């Protein structure tokens, strides 16, 4: 079942997603950037980040001091740990490359919503079951990304043998009932932006 989905909204959201090897490039890319951490970094910020991320406040304060070079502006020891690392702090040179990777990853993830964030706590304690998150989304945005249309569809009984948190998805627009969902493009940017969230954490985790 699928019905042409046309406003300034899903417009929006389209022009910004419709193709799924472009949007996978894009997360390839971000990728990349984070085998030019060391393993002690990368997990200096992950597990740094988990915690960062139990408070929107001081979140939104580590994207403001990324974003303006201004370490001043964070307000836990968390985020001033990632900042430390990464350079921006006195007798750092705050790194290039780390930084705009820190920016994209924070961004993304000051859009998750409260639920969400207490979600991706509880997942990331097992990482078959984190994947198998990463996996899920993935098929339903291969599957629906290019369509300008609201779809009701099924998930192949093959992706529901491992458990899922499915208020993660439902948090970001996506309709679920048993094995079967609602794909509307006016949520497209929210599961987009999860789905590059949790792809990109499962590769630092």
């Amino acid at each position: 079942n699928a019905v042409t989905h046309v406003s300034a909204n899903s417009i929006r959201q389209h022009i910004l997603f419709n193709n799924f090897e472009t949007l996978h490039k894009d997360i390839q890319s971000k990728i990349d950037l984070v085998n030019t951490f060391t393993p002690q970094t990368k997990n200096l910020i992950f597990r740094n980040l988990l915690i960062v991320i139990t408070n929107s406040y001081h979140l939104q304060n580590l994207l403001d001091a990324l974003e303006q070079l201004e370490p001043m502006y964070v307000t836990d020891a968390y985020s001033e740990a990632i900042l430390n690392e990464i350079g921006l702090c006195d007798k750092g040179i705050p790194n290039l490359s780390s930084i705009h990777f820190m920016i994209y990853l924070v961004s993304g993830l000051t859009k998750l919503t409260t639920k969400q964030s207490k979600i991706l706590m509880e997942i990331v304690t097992d990482a078959k079951i984190f994947c198998h998150h990463v996996n899920v989304l993935e098929y339903i945005i291969k599957k629906n990304v290019e369509k300008l249309e609201t779809v009701t569809s099924t998930l192949l009984e093959k992706y529901t043998k491992l458990p899922l948190e499915v208020t993660l998805f439902k948090e970001s627009g996506l309709k679920i009932q048993g094995n079967t969902y609602i794909w509307d493009p006016e949520h497209k940017k929210s599961i987009c932006n999860l789905y590059t969230v949790i792809k990109i954490m499962s590769y630092i985790m």
